[PDB]
Formats: C-alpha cells, sequence, structure tokens
C-alpha cells in the first residue's frame, strides 16, 4: 500500500516541540510516514522560535517537514491569576483560523491529525475536512486515566479534592491520594479546573489516544483504559502506548561538564537539576546547598536564581568547599547527554514526563522532588509503584526540605545498600523500555495498529 501522509501539531513550548518531533521522526523512518509538523508558536520571542531558526525546517529526504505556525498576541487576554494550562488552550484556540488555513491550503490532505494535549481544540477541524484525528498524552497512562474520569469525580464529589481524606479511586488503577492531584485539580473555583474536565471530555472525542508509556511500564493501568468496565462507558476508541520517546544525543565535545564528568567514576555523580520549568525559594535553595556540600558525594547542579556568577544565590564560600567535589552549572546544561554519561549515578529531579523517560531510558535512578502539572503522581509512581526513586517524608511544596534530609538521601540513593537495590530496578526499566522500542516491541507494535486504524478510516 501507497505512503501516508499524518500532520501532528504541537502546542507551543519547546516542552511540546520536542516530543513531537521524536514520534514525528520515529514515524517517518521506521513506518513510511511522510510526516508534517505544525508548530504553534507564540506571537514572538520564544526559546522555540529560536530553536525553528537554527535548525533545518526539512529533512534529507523530504520525509518530515516542520511548519511553524504563530499564533497571536494573547497578553490583552489574561491577567496574572491566569494558570498556564489555561494559556496554552488560549494560544492554540487562537491559532485556529491560521491552522485552519493551514490544513486547508494542503493540497494533498492528511490522512490523519495527531494532536498535542493542549491541542484537542483542533478537533472540529478535523471534523470539516473529513482527516481521522488522534490525540498524543505525552505523559503516564495514570494521568489519562485521571482527566477522563475527571468528569465523573465532578459530579460524585462535592467540594475541593484538596480537602478529601480517602483516595480517589480510579475504577481499575492505582488509587490517587489528595495530596497528589495534577495542578488543575487544586482549585475547582479556578478557571482551569472546567478547561482540564472539559479536556479529559475531549480524548473521548478522538479515534484513539497514543501514550508516551509502554506496556510493561503500566500494565495494570493500559489494560483498565482498554477494557475497565466504567472506563469504557466513557472511552470508546483504543489507546496505544507508543513510547518511551526521548531526544538524541547531540554531542558537543568541548563542553567543560562532559570533561568533568569524564574523570569520575562510574555511576558515582548526582545530576540535580529542575529544567526551565523550576525554581525553588531562597530558603529551599539554602538547605540544597547544604545537602550537597554535606552528602560529600559528587554532583553536578544546574542553578538558575530563586524566586520567592551563581555565587551570590549558593552559601558563603560554597564554591570554595565543593571544588573537586561538585560542578555549579548556569540556568541550562545538556541534560539528555549528561544523564547517558556513565559517571552519572542519580538524578534529583521535578518528575517531568521528559525528565523521568530520559533517566529511565539511561537506568539513572531518582530523587523525586515534584513541583506542578502532574509531577506528583508521576512521583508517586516512580516511588510507590515503580521502586525507581526516593523522596522527602513530606512534599518539598508541602514543607521546606532540610539541608539534613537531603544530605540523607543523596547518601541513600548514592552510597547505601538500598540505594544500588533502586539503580538495579532502574537499569531493569531501561531494558524494558529498549525491549519496548525494538523491532517487534509493544511500542512498535502499537505504531502498526495506529497505521492499521488510519487505513481503516479510509476504506
Ligand atoms: C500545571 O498545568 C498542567 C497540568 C497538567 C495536568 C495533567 C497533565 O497530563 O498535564 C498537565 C500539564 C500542565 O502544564
Amino acid at each position: 500500500s501507497s505512503q501516508l501522509h499524518v500532520a501532528i501539531v504541537s502546542s507551543p513550548g519547546m516542552g511540546h516541540l520536542i516530543p513531537v518531533l521524536v514520534l514525528g521522526n520515529r514515524l517517518a523512518t521506521h513506518h513510511n510516514i511522510k510526516i508534517t509538523i505544525l508548530a504553534i508558536t507564540t506571537t514572538s520571542s520564544s526559546a522555540e522560535t529560536e530553536f525553528l531558526k537554527k535548525t533545518t525546517l526539512t529533512n534529507e529526504e523530504k520525509t518530515i517537514e516542520i511548519i511553524p505556525v504563530p499564533s497571536v498576541d494573547i497578553s490583552h487576554l489574561i491577567n496574572s491569576s491566569t494558570k498556564i494550562f489555561t494559556q496554552l488552550r488560549l494560544l492554540v484556540r487562537e491559532a485556529l483560523p491560521k491552522i485552519h488555513s493551514t490544513i486547508a491550503s494542503m493540497t494533498h490532505r492528511p490522512d490523519a491529525l495527531i494532536v498535542d494535549i493542549f491541542c484537542t481544540q483542533i478537533l472540529p477541524i478535523a471534523e470539516e475536512f473529513n482527516i481521522s484525528k488522534y490525540t498524543y498524552h505525552p505523559t503516564t497512562a495514570w494521568t489519562l486515566a485521571l482527566a477522563i474520569y475527571c468528569q465523573v469525580f465532578d459530579k460524585e464529589i462535592e467540594g475541593e479534592y484538596v480537602e478529601l481524606k480517602e483516595p480517589l479511586k480510579i475504577p481499575g488503577c492505582k488509587a490517587l491520594r489528595p495530596d497528589d492531584v495534577v495542578d488543575p485539580l487544586l482549585d475547582r473555583s479556578d478557571q482551569q479546573y472546567e478547561e482540564y474536565v472539559k479536556l479529559g471530555k475531549e480524548y473521548t472525542d478522538f479515534d484513539g489516544i497514543l501514550i508516551n508509556t509502554w506496556e510493561d511500564l503500566e500494565p495494570e493501568t493500559i489494560n483498565a483504559l482498554r477494557y475497565n468496565e466504567k472506563l469504557r462507558l466513557l472511552l470508546k476508541v483504543p489507546v496505544f502506548p507508543i513510547g518511551p520517546l526521548r531526544r538524541k544525543v547531540e554531542t558537543t565535545l568541548n563542553d567543560e561538564v562532559i570533561q568533568w564528568l569524564d574523570k569520575q567514576n562510574n555511576e558515582s555523580v548526582l545530576f540535580v537539576s529542575f529544567g526551565s520549568g523550576g525554581t525553588l525559594s531562597t530558603k529551599q535553595m539554602t538547605e540544597l546547598a547544604w545537602g550537597l556540600e554535606l552528602s560529600q558525594q559528587k554532583f553536578v547542579w544546574v542553578v538558575r536564581p530563586p524566586s520567592d556568577d551563581m555565587s551570590e544565590y549558593l552559601p558563603e564560600g560554597f564554591l570554595t568547599r565543593t571544588k573537586d567535589m561538585g560542578l555549579v552549572v548556569p540556568m541550562w546544561a545538556n541534560q539528555v547527554e549528561i544523564l547517558s554519561h556513565s559517571s552519572v549515578g542519580g538524578f534529583l529531579t521535578h518528575c517531568g514526563w521528559n525528565s523521568t523517560v530520559e533517566s529511565l531510558t539511561n537506568g539513572v535512578p531518582m530523587i523525586a522532588w515534584p513541583l506542578h502539572a502532574e509531577q506528583k503522581m508521576n512521583a508517586a509512581m516512580l516511588t510507590e509503584e515503580l521502586g525507581v526513586a526516593i523522596r522527602p517524608a513530606v512534599l518539598p511544596t508541602k514543607k521546606l526540605v532540610k539541608r539534613e534530609e537531603i544530605q540523607g538521601m543523596v547518601r541513600i540513593l548514592m552510597q547505601t545498600k538500598e540505594g544500588k537495590r533502586i539503580k538495579e530496578k532502574a537499569k531493569k526499566l531501561k531494558k524494558s523500555a529498549e525491549n519496548a522500542l525494538s523491532d517487534g516491541g509493544s511500542s512498535y507494535n502499537s505504531i502498526c495498529e495506529l497505521v492499521k486504524d488510519i487505513r481503516s478510516r479510509e476504506l
């Protein structure tokens, strides 16, 4: 059968574009699919727009093309209380005219549209043009089951979710501690709550849902999404675990971090990074600085100014005391390259799924320090279910983590026999992930099943 054309729509931000590009890459190379990426961007001045200028919009063999789609300016449509979830929904809504015309001009219409979590409002455009439409859930199956079931919790639960004193029971799935609810569930009176319940229903309107997870990681929740009688009252279409999708390493030979790592022993270094979406209070940054020093472990720490020469933000004499023990890297690092280095033995992260996937596919265990979005659910999975992470006694967003506990966690993970058990479990998940993505593996098979659904709908 002849070539399929699939357009994938990314919402604004590198955090959304990159996984879309990774999916596009996998579909064009291993699945004979011609890919168009519709990369919705902000009006101006984005890390994303800079990326798109430095990179080429098309590849050698004309199998992938990136079409930047700039949104309009939304600053007049928001205020200081407007949450990120709401802002993303609004940026895509405002780009719908330009998404519509972009698709209209495509003489060879796409055989299918795959849209981001934050692009489900494109659904009526797919309808209008008679294009098969699928959505891509860029994080765990557990969080997908929450979004879809939330419309039930909304009618069955009277007050704030955060005030419940019993787990929320997702049929057939892990029960959810009220402390761990995703961000939009923290305040039902906020606009983003209703937007989130709406999203959970919009999933149901698609022809299928791709998930950035794999069968062996979440067998219970995937099986529930497929067959559980209560969830299937709500979800009528298949799910496709096609992950874990992760960006490729792009080397920089003269990278001083990599040079410093090259001189360390195997699996001896704690990488500490809260990414771009992460900041700590002044008080928390001080405790983290002291915990790292007190641990006497090797570390690489990506530092950013705190929020209530990086020397101003560290304890007096920090860089002198920790010379030879630790590297303080300012603002940014090649994270995927660092996590693949043989000297890295642990990762203190916020548990964003992209970061988690980059860690697990390198077999690196974690200290789970969730901050926002769906990270508390990710952290709960990594520590309670998967056994590849340790964590503070109390959520960092509830209580200050003190230097003593941080010292103790770094030690447990990097020195004790317990930490070695956690590292071995992470090495097993690395293999599970590799198997899933291999030819004939579960995520490979799920892509073939997706392609069959697309073809079937054109008969
Ligand atoms: C803080 O706003 C966010 C909330 C959620 C919730 C579930 C999810 O799967 O992703 C999210 C991404 C976000 O930026």
